């Protein structure tokens, strides 16, 4: 997949198209439904799926450092663009073009002369140009025998609207599990892990900017990955592997993210480790003696083994190779 | 107007004066009704108003920084000052002096030696002296033939009493329509505009430090007015006309001051620029598109547009010359 | 009183002991009957009373930086554990030694090589050894023959369980008499006077660091002392004598501690200062004026006067020469 | 003057300009000859005449941070082309257009279609489009038929180049003479004024002001100049007037970590000017930075300022050309 | 390879190994003759190679923030071991373990009961246990019959001492082609790509990296060198392969106050590589750090660093030795 | 002793003192001259010694935060005083009094109203009142018949004048033996001793202290001195008394960032002095700073320091005259 920053790097020669268009934050159910109508018509005329997204964020372009959190990095958001089909992204700056440019200028500009769109795919709270005057309806009219648009309705489901909005609620409610639903897999973070402690000390402790996305403060049960690596790895855990674990999200009173894979004894300080989160467990809490923190470090992997050998079998969402014991 | 900064800078051959003694911040409605009696009584014998005021905030002497917010800063409480008649002010750091004075000795030192006083006009919740044991009946019966003493009872109107205090609670509150009608104005802050975002992005962006009373976060209708300049005014701005305008307070996580200008384009960098706050609006809110945040920004001016329709008509609150649209 | 730090200091050639183990924050009244039990069985047999204890905390030895506030200092868990009779404090650093030991390996590590103990007293909550596997139940199993063991439990008093989670609820609550209660002892802080506002201004300000544990924000009555020293005193406040006080705990937006002597002038920088808290006062609040701030000064006074003369009458609470207007 | 931030804020109805191209920073003597040479070609033909100007710095959008210290301020940039007769400023941001943007492509748009030009004005080391592939060359030929173009000469004047470059090494070493004859002005701060260590004369400044590290100031030193109290209907605690410039010796000093500070001892007057804006103007260096150990010294010290900046700024009363209309400026004591 | 975190987590079923203990840092081609002698022995007795290091640094245990520059981070000290054939590394901890201990005790705890050795190699420079007592000589007379002892004296070559110190000596003046010579391999550091001045090519590096001050780095300035994308599935914006070593003039540079940074440039690509791991590695000093005025010359001073890289590298890829078996580079632009 | 703040603190029943006045900053054999001037003359007429100083320091009254450093602190002022029998100290802030006042005014004010003053003693160099109009002779004239005046010239001893500031000056280049010896007493500073790398010995100091920036400390470097526990019936870890002297080599460095430290390692003891206050006695320079890149060389050079301790310290016992009464001291390890 191309990776195109700014409409300038866009090739010239790029003769037809199908186009989707917005921040795809996430790219959670509803934006898949856009990906996938943009992918077959792609592949029904032999051109490039195309998704144009946006970085920095649109909101924070108007209202700096209020942007929302972000549920993916722009890196994990090409990941999922590309594992879902779409050949190229074009990434738009707002603050170095297509902000004062008119709707009708912004097709001519962006969907004709830049990408040579035949077809372009939105969602319904789709907006464009100056002012956000720009609309679904907008849009198919200045379409009108130019290029053919269709509007996906945002999706609905169990009386939940799936949007990016949802998904931060759910997050920051700790509920997990529905965001989970809402994404269509196990939300998850990926970050090189870091020396904490030292070297009931955690396999190991990551640490996340303010703008990223997290669960609750509280214990999580989930998965983590070593990612692909030649570097050695310090203890009996394998990379691609995905090993049970109670995570422990916590803020610095900057967030951090300590791990305990169950039934493992590894050092990860170096290695790139993803985060899988399946189910919320406990609060945070104070502990005032060593023994009261290791009886509830066990009860929390109890519960965890119980919650992961549950996700096991929603086979959609669990991981091809996992690691998890059924007891001590 | 003089202003003196502790006693040895008074002249030493001003002969007489109508004295008046407070910290006197925000120069609310019961300040004015001392200014106002010591004014008409210097007139009176064709002696000077002095207003005797304070700085540091008394308070941070004894408690520092635990000093109350200034409604107002310094350089405006001589604006008031001087805009009420005031002949001259003396300044008073109890740093440097009149902290370990006698009661007695404060009436001698302050009133007849160094302002050489044949009037003094303080409120009811008057004190001075060595651990304020000086109260207005002390300073009546220690002024007894040496020079005479008016002591104004404390404003109450509309079950409210008019202080320092209270106005400071409306503004917590966010009601600055209740602080105004205290104050008899509306309440201003002003400021260097400064570079915001860039070059929905705000006509104009202003910090103010954490001492500074402000209105609660939220949104407010007002007027902003560019202080007399002769520097070029980017956009169709002219300097002294009172523009209406949606006014974003809010909180470095230091305060800002965000303003959106009704119907004009302009951009204030470099200029000094008053806001005043007429009514509240709203509540802060988070945004999650930029659809969403130009909706409520046009609620927002729709609302304020109303408001200070309703403003211009109360014209004793109300500029000299405004800039208000009946619609876009 | 011998101080060691870590089993490798412990004289080689010490040939017998009576030890107790214990983090022992704080000294309660529950450390109390581990220690009383300890010194007298020494004394019976006539060897050294040895209390083992640790530091870092060793919950910040698994969780960094969320160890439980030092109800004491070290250095005053020395001094508390001297005055009770102790003779040498060995103290362990988990992060050093003592943690990959398991149950059986400690015990001959740490009782018998390093400290020859004949006899060992712990409370009924204790753990050692590896993942705190290790009990009160195990010790009296693992020292069958080698050493007696004497369990006690937790002490038990007016319905509320004595212990280091207590004491630190109770000063949380600002309950500083019940905290009193459960210690034994008025709780107190030690520290350098600092320069605070100059030279209503308070006789003393210090500073603690944020691991320190102390009284919630507010004002308490207790005692000052100003600890032994030949250095000159400004003021008529002497040494070693405690003097009634007003205390205000505040937090600085690092908590600090300001002391109002009762009844004295004095200057107290330079110097090292007890502070014994005796009752709560009241909650912390805002000042709006000087008269405002002295008023409630002095009702801080009064009452504080009434509390500690009936602090006095509980003479084992109280210190030996204190000084105490009956009235200004 | 009017000030238009980005090609899109340009009055679309623009049928006629004469137009200067460059950062202008300082607008030193080298840039008063482009302005005065395009000011007097729109006077002439009854069109305005337009600067493009380009805010952040050029460097700063290629090189985050590592930008030259500004020798004025941008809104001084407005305030001094407005003072030379420009009608209109046109302020680009590269990272927002003009950037990859052919040498060709950069005349046509900004050129013809934005501002509609007739005549332009540049610099012999004029550079334009990307990766500065357009010289003062490139632009006379494509412009042929079209516009005049009038490629001026870097300014040579004893011996001296005179650059945004060199003023900023004169102001660097101290040097404010060099500075001001290279500007044709003398160099200037503006600034609110700041508390001090307190209000009202043993020891305390007339005036304190801060600047940020963005600020091209003369080095840590003490300076004859002058401040001016800005226009203003605010009181004036002391015997000091607005608009008039008054005598002071001026000390420049960073902060121990923090920034620079800016004092002004103003001559034969106390007065506190809290709360006014503050023009400072540097007129000549009267000694490096020192310790001090005791108040005697400090005071001497002091004394000895005062007078060296009486004579310098006689010096440059006489010198006329650079002083200002009215001021205040005593002989002795 | 194994790594072990103290005497403890070494498997208790260890028969046989060839031990070699240091600190390790840089792994030069001083530190590659141990390893070569204990690889060559053990790889002949059917037994284990084991390297025993420290983390944290014996002089940051002793001397708390005062510890020399990591030549290499702990992970790239384990990578370099297991390259050359190490089997386990054992790290230990002198706050934890080793410290009190004699000299006797160490051999007996260490070198028997933990490890199991029937061969040891150490550097003459070698010192061991309480106050450093042990010596290369201590280790020989202690160990008999039980263990063959292989003392190797310090590494000269060129009348230069190859140490830990005289590679960091090279790289803090910046003599990078020494550093390169002493080690062995080019000089490199290896880290996530952060985001730049922004996005996508007027100015911005292909990418941007920073270093914290525990790394050690050549002294600031720009450099030849190698960038390569570390393995990935993850798609690459622009026209670069992950694992090539692609051409690049490297620039090193210290912030204002905060830390280290690495700007890198790569020849004849416009690629944006936010998001990947990337390893840069040094070849030759090209010059010193300067201060820009003008786009111009900041433009015209890079086409200059291009063409010195060029032809730095084409002797480097001539000279084989260091150079990488995949790799892009041009001729001319 | 006494001591007030401000004229105001003073027994208002106060009928006759011999004063002395200055900033006294370390108390100097200068600085004692005068106070026993004074003394000896208190002690005659059976009335009481009194020293009007100063804090904050008058420079940082009239330049905020650029005062010099505090060869003593304001406590340790106070200590000295006393020691030197002063019976009285009046402690003038110059932000609230005697700073706007006429020579006549502060005479009549301080030195009559206040303290009932019959003598005064002042140096050649001092300076009173309203922009140090007041010198040493305005002094006898303004006092005739009502107190005697005695002034005493600077003092001078081996070519080199002792004042505050040549004791700041011998400090900050690290030679404390000259500072000693124009104090009349070793250098010292007083503090907490803070929490190490850790509790407990190999590499850990017996203690450490942090100061302020205020704080006149030797240059960074290695000293030999004397360590004191200053008086506590609270325990001490090691084998160490409070009140006596015990030899150590005294390690003087500034933090990365943040600040000075002092790093004890007392001779021929392992004591751990967390909790306790620390008197630490500078006696002469032993070696400048050194970075080290290993932990043999740092013992090394470490043992090398416990010698050279050693014999200066020898030296300094024998020299007597400012050595302390009880100490510990060993002739050889």
């Amino acid at each position: 997949m191309d990776i195109w920053y700014g409409t300038a790097a866009v090739p010239k020669d790029l003769d037809n198209s199908a186009v989707t268009i917005g921040v795809f934050d996430g790219v959670h159910r509803g934006h898949q439904k856009l990906i996938n109508a943009t992918v077959e018509k792609a592949r029904e005329v032999g051109a490039k799926a195309i998704m144009v997204t946006f970085d920095p964020h649109p909101v924070s372009v108007f209202l700096p450092r209020r942007a929302p959190l972000g549920i993916t990095t722009l890196a994990e958001r090409f990941a999922l663009a590309e594992s879902f089909g779409i050949d190229g992204v074009l990434v738009i700056d707002f603050t170095r073009e297509l902000s004062g440019t008119s709707p009708e200028k912004y097709v001519e500009f962006l969907l004709e002369d830049t990408l040579h769109a035949s077809h372009v795919v939105v969602g319904a709270n789709f907006t464009f140009g100056e002012n956000a005057a720009g609309t679904a309806d907008s849009l198919r009219q200045i379409c009108q025998s130019r290029l053919t648009v269709d509007v996906i309705d945002l999706l609905d489901d169990e009386g939940v609207r799936i949007s990016s909005t949802t998904v931060r609620e759910f997050l920051s409610e700790g509920d997990v599990a529905r965001a989970n639903w809402a994404l269509g897999r196990h939300f998850y973070v990926t970050g090189p892990v870091v020396r904490g402690a030292g070297r009931g000390w955690p396999t190991a402790n990551q640490y996340f900017h303010d703008t990223v996305a997290l669960p609750a403060d509280g214990v999580y049960a989930g998965w983590l990955t070593i990612l692909p690596t030649e570097a050695p790895v310090s203890g009996n855990m394998e990379p691609e592997v995905a090993y049970a674990a109670a995570i422990s999200v916590g803020t610095n009173p900057q967030r951090s993210v300590e791990s305990f894979v169950l039934d493992r004894d590894a050092d990860l300080y170096g290695h790139d480790v993803k985060v899988e989160f399946v189910d919320h467990v406990r609060a945070m809490e104070k502990f005032d003696s060593v023994e009261q923190l290791l009886e509830v470090m066990a009860k929390d992997v109890q519960k965890t083994r119980t919650l992961l050998a549950q996700d096991v079998q929603a086979h959609k969402m669990a991981p091809e190779t996992y690691f998890l014991q059924a007891e001590s």
